[PDB]
């Protein structure tokens, strides 16, 4: 796909919420542990990762996650519209799952689930940053 | 410099703690608002930057932040080394106090800061990408 199209969802796993957003060209992942499944860390997420990354339009496979309005303030100020043209998140759980015993807190086994699947083989993290530099 | 140096260091805002990655080539940041100036959440923070960048070497103007065994935990397992070889901080504040008043929650405004500190113009985010992919 474009070079500025990310999706973002969230997924459930010992009672929290793990916001994962894909940029989908590419398949590297940003992932985070929020307390609450809300608007409002929803558009705390997407400020954080449009001033990371060329962040165009954004997709999810549950479109009442966008209605909220702070969400709609964040894409507003950041520029980002809702992408129209279109499972890595079963993948991630599957390395979390593998990593689990590793760490006390699900928060840390999914940040090295992220390492891992970023830098696993190009990986995906080469390739996102071969596709924005050469766009 | 080289393009796996990045540097760490935490400001006060608020009555709270700001940690704030700076890629030293690119200029490019990351921040976070974080609870407490601790060694936990050092250790977690450069756990999510080396699932994000290829980082190699981390340096610091406080060395006692790495002192941490959860810090060195988090270097072992990402396999990141101590930077020997070596004011943005400034600005950032500069830009947030420029935002403060659109933004409720200060995590909020550092995120616009680091929004505008990266895409200001090359963008450090353009910079960023280009030395990676190149490199
Ligand atoms: C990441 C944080 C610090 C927020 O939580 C860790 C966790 O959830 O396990 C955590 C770690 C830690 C640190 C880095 C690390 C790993 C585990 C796993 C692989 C990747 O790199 N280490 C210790 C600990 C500290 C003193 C002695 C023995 C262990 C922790 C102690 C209490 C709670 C979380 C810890
Ligand atoms: C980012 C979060 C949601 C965690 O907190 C915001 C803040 O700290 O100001 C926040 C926002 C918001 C959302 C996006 C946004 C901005 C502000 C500033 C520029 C960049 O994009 N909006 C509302 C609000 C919701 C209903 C109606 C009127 C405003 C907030 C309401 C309460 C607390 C924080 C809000």
């Amino acid at each position: 796909c474009s070079p500025g199209i990310w999706q973002l969802d969230c997924t459930h796993l010992e009672g929290k919420v793990i916001l994962v957003a894909v940029h989908v060209a590419s398949g590297y992942i940003e992932a985070e542990v929020i307390p609450a499944e809300t608007g409002q860390e929803t558009a705390y997420f997407l400020l954080k990762l449009a001033g990371r990354w060329p962040v165009k339009t954004v997709h999810t496979d549950n479109g009442s996650n966008f209605t909220s309005t702070t969400v709609k303030a964040a894409c507003w100020w950041a520029g980002i519209k809702q992408e129209f043209g279109i499972s890595m998140n079963k993948e991630l759980k599957k390395i979390i799952g593998q990593v689990r015993d590793q760490a006390e807190h699900l928060k840390t086994a999914v940040q090295m689930a992220v390492f891992i699947h970023n830098h696993k083989r190009y990986s995906a993290g080469e390739r996102i940053v071969d596709i924005i530099a050469t766009d």
